[PDB]
Order: structure tokens, then sequence, then C-alpha cells
């Protein structure tokens, strides 16, 4: 009904612009020495750096939480599912992007240089916060669940998915997979005990 | 279903036992210098300091987080809407308890003395997890989303509850509210900016 999903994001390969690096389990992504050899499908990013999460939103309330330490260039958010891929695209809102971004060593709005985010302190892990109906993309400092940013009220129209950019060549993103408790795995007499 | 919600949790005050001072929001708790004068009810804990969470789950994935900063004594996890409410009762899964709990400055699962977790930390912010159809509690430190415990796997037969035991006088509880974004909030053109 109205329950806040935590959604478990998975980056989408056939997306990633050929310099992205997706980890096995493609819940990481690094910008790696050189351009992959990956056909340039339409789905493919070309020149912007970015890659989608796989999932799809069409209704309701869902976050994700992104680690971003020691990366010194990258942008969160939600993009619509059919945004433009080809060329220098604008990742603002009025060509379906909702972001927040990393850049000069600010935390900037908009993949805007005229809204910074005048944070006290270094985020080290995001929360992406979207309510479809309510036209909501907003971000969080998980540190202290604090509000950082609420992007201008939009109509979707269409589904949304998870947007992400790697700018700098650092250290990878990190997509926190939503916690699963002991799913699929043997629970022992004792419990499970500090599972890895 | 298939998604994890993010129970918004909120402290139900005819379960609080009378030396459970509840905040306005009911969000936090703390174990005040006398007994308050409540009403005896059959829902109310008489012996043991403990209160529930106001919602009760009887199908699906559930889970919250509990602040723990500065409190020597405490108990988190779940329990059956029927557990017993009067007397000394040992807080232990044959009576309808699955918890975690600091005690004696340990970690102990279940309320045992034989399940003494070994974590190289002090917890802050606790991940309470549900798996129903799966008879899955879990615990997990939410600075880093890593696994503490899940409890041996239990048919809960009846809805749950959010359980939690508040043992020191020293510091408040507190159940972090469910991310909301500009829920009930203005969003200007230039966007809603560090919200407190």
């Amino acid at each position: 009904r109205t329950f806040l999903h935590a959604a478990d994001v998975v980056l989408d390969p056939d997306t990633a612009h050929p310099e992205l690096f997706l980890s096995e389990d493609r819940r990481s992504v690094r910008r790696g020495p050189y351009r992959q050899r990956v056909p340039d499908n339409p789905e493919r990013f070309d020149s912007q750096p970015c890659v989608l999460g796989r999932e799809s939103f069409a209704s309701g309330k869902h976050y994700w939480e992104v680690e971003v330490e020691n990366v010194m260039v990258w942008t969160v958010g939600v993009c619509r599912h059919s945004v433009e891929r080809k060329g220098e695209v604008l990742l603002i809102p009025q060509n379906g992007f909702w972001t927040l971004e990393m850049f000069g060593n600010q935390y900037r709005a908009l993949s805007s240089p005229e809204r910074i985010l005048p944070l006290k302190e270094s985020l080290c892990r995001v929360g992406v916060f979207l309510d479809y109906e309510a036209g909501d993309v907003s971000f969080y400092n998980m540190r202290d669940r604090s509000h950082i940013y609420t992007c201008p009220r939009s109509a979707f129209t269409v589904p949304v998915r998870p947007f992400f950019r790697l700018g700098s060549d650092d250290s990878p993103i990190f997509i926190c997979p939503a916690l699963t408790g002991a799913s699929g795995v043997t629970v022992p007499e004792e419990g499970l005990k500090l599972h890895r």
C-alpha cells in the first residue's frame, strides 16, 4: 500500500559506458584503465561515464544506499528509464535526470554549479529516496540518516531507474545490497553468527 | 511479497512497563527514576522493562533500525503478539522472544550466556530484520550493514511485533523513523536543502 521498499539494486552492464568495469556481482563499478571491447548498443551511455540500475520503479516508495568513500567525482540519483544516452547529455531534470554529485570537492544538486550543498562533512554512504506518486527524489547521509536534498517535484510519467556516474579513477562505487537475513543459507542449532 | 519493507515503528504506550518513559512522538524511550501511574491493562509488561511496536506482522519481510548509543543494558528483536506480559518471563524463543541484548558489556543472542557474540566494536545502530514465512529474525550492525546473528528458524505461528527491553537508566533507545523524503513539506522551485 504505502510501505517504504528497501530496494535491492544490481547494475546493468548493457547500459555501462565502456570505461566502467562492473564487479562480478554487478553491485559495484570502478572506472578502469581503458575502453572495454563492448558493443555500442542503444542503451549504453557512449560519452558520459554512466550506468543504470537494472530495477525499474513504476509506483510507490523505494530507497537504496550507495558507498562513495574515496571517490572524488560521482553522481547518484534516479532517471526516466528512456533518457537519452548518446553524446554530451545534460544530466538535469529537464532531460529526466534527478541527481546529487561530487565535483571540485563540493556537493551539487541537479548536476549544477549554481546549487552547492554546504554539507559540514564528507558523505560515505548516500541514501537515494523515490516517492513515485509524489514526484519526489530525495537524498540522505546514511551516517545519521539526515536529509541532504529533495529535487523539485516532477511528474515521472514512465518507469524510473537508479542512475550512477563515476567521474574519478580513484575508488569503486558500491551499491549496498538490501538486507536478506539468512535467506538461502543453513541456520545451525546455535544460530548463524557473523555471516560474510 | 519478495520486496523488503522498511517498517515505520512507533512504540505502543499500553505495552510499556511503568518505568519506561516514551517521547511525545513514541519513537524513543528511556528507563526513568520512578514507576509512572499508568492504567493496569493486560497488554502492559509489569515486571520486565519492555515495550512493543504498535504494528504487528503476519507475512513478508520487514526491517527497522534502533539506536542504542551509550545504553549499557538493552534487548531488541521480535516477539509473538501473545507473549506473557505478567511476571518474570524468560526472554527466550520457547516463550516467543527472538532477541539480541547487551548484558555485562557482552552481546548475547536469545538472552543466553551460551550465545555470546564476539563483536570487535560497540554497536550504535542495530538493524532488526524479519522474514515471517522463512522464520527468520536477523540482526545487523548498520554502521557497515554487516550481519550479526540469525536466530534458529522458528514457526512464528501468530503475528509478531517489534520488541524492546531497556534495563539501564542512562540513555534513551531511538527507533529510526522510515525515510519520508519531502512528504508533508513544501519543496521550493530551488528544491529542499538540509531539512531538519
